[PDB]
């Protein structure tokens, strides 16, 4: 167990071993239900430690080499268990509250790791779908707490941190009020829209209308917003594609525990579907060269998406 | 058309909008574009994400656009339809695929364009090949892909610090996760590995440009792809889906930094179901591992026994 490090791109790889289950192996019983003496009764959201750790509180001494850069694998993975039903599809197809609770409860956790301060970087993930394989049906969430800031992350920083030298402000600012032809959704807090810049099949980013580098500095009014941001571009797509579309969801944010005026924090949602509902897969040219190709312009998806959208309202 | 540029990331996207008989494959021979006789082709790609002549590109406010300039290429590896994998083709077959694209890249080197040139296979039904014939494909461009921009300047730099070339220096020492080697090749897990099963394939002379390649180590890649592909087909028990991608330098002067090499993705875990890219890699760059590069290493140089022929 160890974070390893790529010296040529300098990604991070968490390599965390674990025996991998046999094909005659039981998946067993659901490890988020409740009901269980790991997951306890009575509760709406339960944040638990990953099963499979890939970042431990004492973690092992880390596999060195020579040419290479190894740090030791520090700090919390864990799941945030979105409610106790297992049988729904989406976090979109929970209520309003219920999504409120969800977003306090990792809110709240980020508050301890902020607090506790050694952990670099808070980390909160969204995979669905089978068929970008989430093999555990049950909605559920993930957060890394982190030694390292995600290399993807500190890119972003540092563009936005040059950005802000130059010319004064933060970018994303000025590309939140800027943008409305691509806008998919908004609401008093929050601007959801298909980004110019988008790779992905169906790409959403949504932005708070107000310059927060930090999820922990969410106003009660802004988490309730982001709830409903959430749930209707989720919504929007999971009807776009006539089928529910597979995603991937990530919280972009600055790192632990100081704010920033050059970041602003962002979820973006990479929708996996192409229009016809056939799957995307990241290949050679994504993920051998990151170079993305879309058949489809951001524009016209934005229609799709913003058009979709307006049957969720209800 | 056109190719639009992340303003966050540095990532670029090649932005192209876009009724014929069940069982026509477009790259069999007999095909309109094929003809009969060959044994290898470079095609162009019938929905190219780049062409010749791109139109204007769609100017935005706050963002920088590039004209779609390059050249979209399919190489289709034989005439044969029902071959599974690069690696089931003889050693000649593999030579004359080698060859074929290194004088399209010298071409595009003389030419003096492009700034560019990407060779990748993608292979497997399961990441989204519908197109069973074997076949690769080429992308002549006119900006440097972004992860490959990346390794550049982490090599350059390197060099400055140092005054050598870290690949050359990385190839010297691999022997524990060695899979295969012969006279001018070495294919490695490498210590840095982030898919389940990971290879890469240097020269061993220092090497920048698919086309300094001399007849010789031609045939010797010819044969490193062969058995190391033959080893990933066969290590999990089924033919495994796979992604190569060949990272070199730019077009078309050499480099005493950088030093060519093949990477290979296999997308199977140990286990034998499929690894998808996510969140964590998607979304952050952060990517997980459930087995040791070493062992991974292992597995696959005990399977590649089975393949040396
Ligand atoms: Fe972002
Ligand atoms: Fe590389
Ligand atoms: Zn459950
Ligand atoms: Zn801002
Ligand atoms: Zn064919
Ligand atoms: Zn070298």
């Amino acid at each position: 167990m160890e974070i390893r490090k790529d010296p040529f791109t300098g990604e991070y790889i968490l390599v965390s071993p674990h025996r991998l289950k046999r094909p005659w192996q039981p998946e067993g019983a659901c490890p988020f239900c409740p009901g269980a003496p790991e997951t306890g009764r009575g509760w709406d959201v339960l944040i638990l430690p990953n099963r499979y750790p890939v970042v431990t509180e004492n973690p092992p001494e880390p596999t060195a080499e020579d040419l290479y850069e190894v740090i030791p694998a520090r700090g919390s993975s864990l799941v945030v268990v979105e409610t106790p039903q297992h049988d729904v599809d989406d976090l979109s197809d929970l209520p309003l509250g219920q999504i409120k609770k969800i977003l306090t409860a990792v809110a709240e956790a980020q508050r301890k790791a902020e607090k506790e301060g050694n952990a670099a970087y808070f980390l909160f993930f969204r995979n669905k779908g089978k068929e970008i394989g989430v093999s555990l049906t049950h909605p559920h969430s993930q957060i890394y707490i982190l030694p390292v800031v995600p290399p993807r992350v500190r890119a972003e920083l540092q563009a936005s941190y040059e950005w802000y030298v130059k010319h004064g402000s933060c970018l994303h600012c000025r590309i939140v009020e800027k943008e409305e032809k691509r806008l998919v959704f908004q609401n008093r807090n929050w601007k959801a829209f298909v980004p110019f810049y988008a790779k992905w099949p169906h790409e959403v980013h949504i932005y708070p209308k107000r310059h927060r580098s930090l999820l922990t500095e969410l106003t009660d009014e802004e988490v309730a917003d982001l709830a409903e941001a959430l749930k209707i571009t989720l919504c929007a797509l999971k009807q776009v594609a006539g089928i529910p579309m597979p995603y991937i969801m990530v919280l972009h944010q600055a790192p632990l525990p100081r704010p920033t005026q050059y970041y602003h924090l962002h979820f973006e949602i990479y929708g996996m579907y192409r229009p016809d509902g056939k799957l995307k897969h990241a290949a050679g040219a994504e993920l051998g060269a990151s170079l993305f190709t879309l058949d489809t312009t951001p524009e016209e998806t934005a229609a799709r998406i913003k058009a979709a959208l307006q049957k969720c309202l209800k």
